[PDB]
């Protein structure tokens, strides 16, 4: 997150981090065994930590659980990064409390203009890098499908929308990729991608999650 702010511990407790060894992404708690991410995080052997904020510091409150199973979109596209979502089933179910909660899913997708709230533990500067240990937090507004079309021509899908400062300065980044986008108290986008971070006419592009909430509903339904 560039031109953020420290969230406060354990204060977004739906966000987990995706470890491989070391923090990839983030992910979306939606139930006790289930968490949303985005389809290009994909990796092997992921193990899922719950309940952090200095994701390099045991402070007391996380929950680490392996991933027993990861579901990427049926008609995922790399190349596109169209339908960039994924679900990962957890070994075991979190134990949920005040500081490690599920998000709700959206049940109607999300207006343009709403305030949001994007979350990671990705690169805060626009240039060069430097990755912080705690959550930041950044509030970006839903921009207009005109001016997300405008800003990356041929590229943008319904499935996608932007969000952020047209004039730059505030932008999720690399690091933040699968984290939540939440709107009115729901999941409406999963950080996807963008043309470098924070600059100018270039806002973040997000999974548009209302899209696939039929998707999400039968495939836990049946794993
Ligand atoms: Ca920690």
């Amino acid at each position: 997150i560039v031109g953020g702010y420290t969230c406060g511990a354990n204060t977004v407790p739906y966000q987990v981090s995706l470890n491989s060894g070391y923090h990839f992404c983030g992910g979306s708690l939606i139930n006790s065994q289930w968490v949303v991410s985005a389809a290009h995080c994909y990796k092997s052997g992921i193990q899922v930590r719950l309940g952090e904020d200095n994701i390099n510091v045991v402070e007391g409150n996380e929950q680490f659980i392996s991933a027993s199973k990861s579901i990427v979109h049926p008609s995922y596209n790399s190349n596109t990064l169209n339908n960039d979502i994924m679900l990962i089933k957890l070994k075991s179910a979190a134990s949920l409390n005040s500081r490690v909660a599920s998000i709700s899913l959206p049940t109607s997708c999300a207006s343009a203009g709403t305030q949001c709230l994007i979350s990671g533990w990705g690169n805060t500067k626009s240039s060069g890098t430097s990755y912080p240990d705690v959550l930041k937090c950044l509030k970006a507004p839903i921009l207009s499908d005109s001016s997300c079309k405008s800003a990356y021509p041929g590229q943008i899908t319904s499935n996608m929308f932007c969000a952020g400062y047209l004039e730059g300065g505030k932008d999720s980044c690399q690091g933040d990729s699968g984290g939540p986008v939440v709107c009115s108290g729901k999941l409406q986008g999963i950080v996807s991608w963008g043309s470098g971070c924070a600059q100018k006419n270039k806002p973040g592009v997000y999974t548009k999650v209302c899209n696939y909430v039929s998707w999400i509903k039968q495939t836990i339904a049946s794993n």
